[PDB]
């Protein structure tokens, strides 16, 4: 695994292997609210997820992923800036080494403690995730800023599952879960054209960033950081952080739905 988040293989070094790191549509960004453009043409975000599409949780070494069956349109995102239906395939989190930072997106310079990514691919235009992932209109990702405070009970199934995937490569079934339960009450959002926030950093993402945060406790964040990046039997290496710094807007417009 050439890339990671440590001093030698981390975000400031990704450009050596992935020159798109220094591109014009890189994510995440700082959303400066004085510079957002309210767009009257934005429709409300519509999510409709079937809990039976939940499939598997996986320790991928730098993070963990919760994957969904994506063979049909049982679980879809519509509305907002999109004409096309986008098919749910994954959610995951980013976090930092301490409570002070850990989100990827920031709002008016303010860093949150963690961030939820709910990822979808354009099944109107493309035939698979692998095809869509490199296309400018291929991916739609909802970002939710997670503010340290009260324990969030909606995270329970996810946190309880981590003990079965402690080390790199471990995976387990993760079923009967609707991740719309993790979204805030308001789906008021910012949107901008951007990228995956880690390699391969493709500029394929329409970002949908929620205005409203969701909560997370200090102890729930500790559960994320207690996951191990090493394989079973090796020296324990906690997953301390996996958030990328904010990237230059390079003249992009962040639009507001509100
Ligand atoms: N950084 C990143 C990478 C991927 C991956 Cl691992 C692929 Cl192999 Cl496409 C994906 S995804 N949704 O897994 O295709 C999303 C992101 S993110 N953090 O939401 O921008
Ligand atoms: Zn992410």
């Amino acid at each position: 695994p050439d890339w990671g988040y440590d001093d030698k293989n981390g975000p400031e070094q990704w450009s050596k292997l992935y020159p798109i790191a220094n591109g014009n549509n890189q994510s995440p960004v700082d959303i400066k609210t004085s510079e957002t453009k309210h767009d009257t043409s934005l429709k409300p975000i519509s999510v409709s997820y079937n809990p039976a599409t939940a499939k598997e949780i996986i320790n991928v070494g730098h993070s963990f992923h919760v994957n969904f069956e994506d063979n049909d349109n049982r679980s879809v995102l519509k509305g907002g800036p999109f004409s096309d239906s986008y098919r749910l395939f994954q959610f995951h989190f980013h976090w930092g080494s301490t409570n002070e930072h850990g989100s990827e997106h920031t709002v008016d310079g303010v860093k949150y403690s963690a961030e939820l990514h709910v990822a979808h691919w354009n099944s109107a235009k493309y035939s698979s995730l692998a095809e869509a992932a490199s296309k400018a209109d291929g991916l739609a990702v909802i970002g939710v800023l997670m503010k340290v405070g009260e324990a969030n009970p909606k995270l329970q199934k996810v946190l309880d599952a981590l003990q079965a995937i402690k080390t790199k490569g471990k995976r387990a079934p993760f079923t009967n879960f609707d991740p719309s339960t993790l979204l805030p009450s308001s789906l008021d959002f910012w949107t901008y054209p951007g990228s995956l926030t880690h390699p391969p950093l493709y500029e394929s993402v329409t970002w949908i960033i929620c205005k409203e945060s969701i909560s997370v406790s200090s102890e729930q964040l500790a559960q994320f950081r207690s996951l191990l990046s090493n394989v079973e039997g090796d020296n324990a290496v906690p997953m301390q952080h996996n958030n990328r710094p904010t990237q230059p807007l390079k003249g992009r417009t962040v639009r507001a739905s509100f």
